[PDB]
């Protein structure tokens, strides 16, 4: 109540609908934003980068934790109340699309992630060098991220999860926990950078992945035909391609390295 009661009055105090858009919800329960924190062990050094305040509730607690946080926010209407609402001293607010502006340099993340960037944003994320990721995603999102090769929902954002990052669900968050209430449950992930990173070609990656169904032989005539390649020039090379026997959606990222370092010695990745 204490803190649904806080987001309308906000909205009412502004006049603003609670969302222009339709994947976007607003942590409304003080727990779930402490347990975030305190699972991220955010501390008086920490650089903390944020996507999406809202009306600024993690935000706040962030705040007063840590030595500087960086939070991207889209809507220029949310910013102007963001600052008018409170004054922190170590808070920068970035005005852009997370997926798209340039990312400033910070030890952690601890974020709400709207749900439609999702993908995009951990993409750019398991890219970056940050030791702790704190962030909230639908739960079945979560359950892809963590996914295991060769079960049905494996697919590339699982990939270079596994092959990027150590992924854990910490907890489910129930719908309650959001205004408006979500038609499904999300869960809070905990992503630290895997020690020994396997570092693999995002065109081959999304090559075999674009349909993940298939073998490997198959998905690789098709994505370098589709190029401007002739068929006759790539055949005989792709037939001795490792791990020809599996489809796609069986792949570790060991494996798919493999595939790159063979295509790479015969110059098709170069
Ligand atoms: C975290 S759920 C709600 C918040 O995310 C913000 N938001 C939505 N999409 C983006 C985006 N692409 N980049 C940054 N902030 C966003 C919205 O303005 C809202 O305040
Ligand atoms: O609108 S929410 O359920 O993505
Ligand atoms: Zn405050
Ligand atoms: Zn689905
Ligand atoms: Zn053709
Ligand atoms: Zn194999």
């Amino acid at each position: 109540s204490k803190m649904r009661d806080r987001l309308f009055f906000l909205l009412s105090k502004y006049g603003i609908r609670p969302r222009d858009s339709i994947g976007q919800h607003f942590l409304i329960i003080e727990d779930v934003i402490e347990k975030a924190i305190e699972t991220a062990n955010v501390n008086e050094n920490d650089v903390i980068l944020e996507v999406g305040p809202g009306l600024g509730f993690l935000t706040d607690e962030l705040a007063k934790r840590a030595k500087k946080v960086y939070t991207i926010e889209i809507d220029q209407k949310i910013i102007e109340i963001l600052k008018k609402e409170y004054s922190w001293n170590n808070v920068k607010i970035i005005q852009g699309d997370a997926v798209r502006v340039e990312w400033p340099k910070f030890n952690k993340v601890v974020s709400n992630i709207p749900y439609k960037i999702s993908s995009p944003f951990t993409f750019k994320l398991l890219k970056t060098d940050f030791e702790r990721a704190v962030v909230m995603y639908q739960l079945e999102f979560a359950l892809r991220m963590v996914a295991k090769p060769g079960s049905r929902n494996y697919s590339r954002l699982s990939l270079m999860a596994q092959a990027l990052g150590n992924v854990e669900i910490v907890m489910k968050i129930g719908k309650g926990a959001f205004y408006p209430r979500p038609k499904v449950d999300s869960a809070l992930v905990l992503i630290e950078p895997r020690k020994d990173k396997i570092v693999l070609n995002e065109n081959l990656v999304k090559a075999l992945f674009q349909h993940r169904r298939k073998t490997v032989p198959r998905a690789l005539k098709d994505s370098i035909h589709m190029l401007g390649v002739s068929k006759d020039e790539i055949r005989g090379i792709i037939n001795n391609v490792p791990h020809s026997n599996k489809r796609v959606f069986q792949l570790y990222p060991e494996e798919v390295k493999d595939i790159e370092e063979y295509l790479k010695k015969h110059g098709i990745i170069s």
